[PDB]
């Protein structure tokens, strides 16, 4: 095989006009935010083609939309490239048209909505243009979400109000039992099964899906399936409910019980790797090996995810990290640095770099993923090597992780800074591909990182954590903020939190994310299967966060050439509490 060498030559700018539209950015988006009209169009007006005025456009239509500036919407709506159009943006495009396409999916969503979006549906309700099933089961879902404003208007929307006689009065006072608090009370089941008899089914099935998912997310395992045993039509429940009951399922290692659930899970759900690889896991264990082996396959045909490659090994399959295509030609990666979008991202980058810049360095993500929108696969990988190449490095796995079929593992899962991180791994005795596939997953190896909440650097160190670990190994906090104090601060705390957690790296994984204090609390009285604590962590971020960071580390391991360790023999088993 070649990789194409075709690259696109979209108009390209000087450096100063990209450095002068970024300085007029963040003034652009406040004035949008003050509903200075004026001032947007004025920025817009001689913008480049770029995600700095595609996100400007966006922000602006969603502030026009929600004040029915339809004229001055229509014509900003058409100047969006399609991909880059806003969901809400969209919304409230097909509302001011009376367009009530978007409705049938949207309405099977049971948790907040942008508002555009969100009117879009209660227009659509009080039109008759929705199914009455999937609408009562989201005003069910907001008001159990908290969502309280966006239930009782959709209930009002549908003909029957909160302040009514009839179903919506009746949806709404079963706060006493789904109530975000209420659902925890010690007496919400009994309280819950003393008014059963004057529910509808529609209603019964969602509250003891609340209770149950409360219970099983608490890992209060036996009392979750009974709760969930007494849901009559599991198509009721949300997704996250009807997930939460196969999580009490497989934790309690009801084969059967756990294929039965993921049968009434909605089509998409079913062919998500996790619930792929579980049926099939259900269906070898019940003695159906034919079919257990044609959904290993299926789960397999994902992709590189934690759940693709635990089904390969079920078929005899191994990581293979080595390249299904070539590098990229030279030329090639020059000449994609010469298109303007791409080169635009470069710049605001490479600015980001020379001048200090943090705010600047996101924006020029947001040029990359613009820039790289809708490219095919060898478009992707010679774009890769081209981020990769200028130091781009989180860009550089951006960009070779969007393919399906050319794989380059290189580019996938790069390894720059060998010389500082596994000196740092190995003085602490902790699996350097373990290390790797942590930063891959914290920081995509941006040596400036800083989430919302503060942690910094490559490994994603809090900096009440860093107090901490400074104190312990004498070092001053500050070095947080230094590569070489971050990674020796990050591999000690891998080391230190493993140790505090009977010395297993699953229970490390979740407790450096988490807390070492979760990570225990989630344990069991027995012992668990990796992969089962791995999936029934009730934290969303930390569980997906367990899953990446393993199956980095899988990916690396066969980069570096260390003896082989299957993915499932990496998860191993977690000991009981
Ligand atoms: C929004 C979001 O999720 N952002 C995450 C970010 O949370 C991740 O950072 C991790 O956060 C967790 C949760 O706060 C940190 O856990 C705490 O860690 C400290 C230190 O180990 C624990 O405190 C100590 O507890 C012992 C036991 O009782 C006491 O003896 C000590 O006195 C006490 N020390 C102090 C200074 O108080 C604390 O209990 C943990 N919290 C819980 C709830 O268990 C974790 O350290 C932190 N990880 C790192 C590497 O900093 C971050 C990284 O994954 O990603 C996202 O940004
Ligand atoms: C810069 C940033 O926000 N990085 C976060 C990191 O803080 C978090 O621990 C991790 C969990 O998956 O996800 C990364 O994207």
């Amino acid at each position: 095989a070649d990789l194409s060498a075709s690259v696109p030559t979209r108009p390209a700018e000087p450096e100063r006009k990209t450095l002068a539209d970024y300085g007029g950015y963040p003034s652009a988006l406040d004035a949008v935010k003050q509903k200075n009209d004026a001032a947007v169009a004025a920025y817009l007006e001689n913008a480049g083609d770029s995600a700095m005025a595609e996100n400007v456009r966006n922000e602006w239509l969603k502030s026009l939309g929600a004040r029915r500036q339809w004229t001055l919407f229509a014509q900003e709506y058409a100047k969006l490239e399609p991909a880059g159009r806003a969901q809400e943006v969209e919304c409230y495009a097909d509302s001011s048209r009376n367009d009530y396409t978007r409705a049938a999916e949207l309405v099977k969503n049971t948790g907040k909505l942008p508002s555009g979006c969100t009117k879009l549906l209660e227009q659509a309700a009080a039109s008759g243009l929705l199914d009455g099933n999937d609408a009562w089961r989201r005003v069910r879902g907001l008001l159990a979400g908290r969502q309280t404003t966006d239930a009782r208007n959709l209930a009002a929307a549908l003909g029957s109000p909160f302040d009514g006689g009839t179903q919506g009065s009746r949806e709404y006072a079963l706060l006493n039992v789904i109530g975000k608090e209420a659902r925890k009370s010690p007496n919400a089941a009994a309280l819950l099964s003393e008014m059963e008899s004057g529910l509808s089914l529609e209603q019964r099935s969602f509250a003891w899906g609340v209770l149950g998912h409360y219970q099983s997310q608490n890992l209060n395992v036996p009392a979750a399936l009974d709760y969930y045993g007494k849901v009559a039509d599991r198509r009721q429940l949300t997704d996250d409910q009807i997930e939460w009951y196969a999580r009490a399922a497989l934790r309690a290692r009801r084969w059967d019980e756990l294929a039965s659930v993921i049968s009434h899970m909605p089509e998409k759900l079913q062919k998500s790797p996790t619930w792929l690889y579980w049926l099939a896991r259900s269906r070898a264990a019940t003695g159906n090996t034919q079919e257990a082996e044609k959904l290993y396959k299926q789960a397999a045909a994902t992709g590189r995810n934690f759940y693709a490659v635990l089904a390969g090994e079920e078929l005899g399959r191994k990581i293979d990290t080595r390249n299904n295509v070539p590098d990229a030609g030279k030329n090639s990666v020059r000449r994609m640095a010469e298109d303007g979008a791409v080169k635009r991202a470069l710049v605001l980058f490479q600015n980001s770099q020379s001048a200090g810049d943090a705010k600047m360095r996101r924006q020029a993500q947001a040029e990359w993923r613009f820039a790289t929108r809708g490219f095919d696969e060898d478009k992707l990988l010679t774009a890769a090597q081209t981020a990769f190449d200028h130091g781009f490095y989180d860009m550089a796995v951006n960009s070779a992780e969007r393919t399906d079929r050319k794989l380059n593992y290189t580019l996938r899962y790069i390894s720059p800074f060998k010389d500082t991180v596994i000196r740092h791994a190995q003085n602490v005795n902790v699996d350097p591909a373990w290390v790797y596939g942590l930063i891959r997953q914290e920081s995509r190896f941006v040596i400036g990182a800083q989430s919302r909440v503060g942690a910094q650097g490559l490994m994603q160190v809090m900096p009440a954590t860093a107090r901490e670990i400074a104190g312990k190994i004498g070092m001053d906090a500050a070095q947080l903020y230094t590569a070489d104090g971050n990674i020796r601060m990050g591999t000690w705390y891998m080391a230190d939190t493993k140790r505090r957690l009977q010395n297993n790296e699953v229970l490390a994984t979740a407790g450096y994310n988490a807390g070492p204090g979760r990570a225990r609390r989630w344990q069991a009285d027995t012992p668990l299967e990796g992969a089962v604590y791995a999936e029934t962590i009730p934290f969303s971020e930390t569980r997906d966060y367990v899953k990446k960071v393993m199956a980095n580390a899988a990916y690396y391991a066969a980069l570096f050439g260390a003896p082989h360790i299957p993915l499932k023999q990496r998860m191993g088993i977690v000991p009981a509490r």
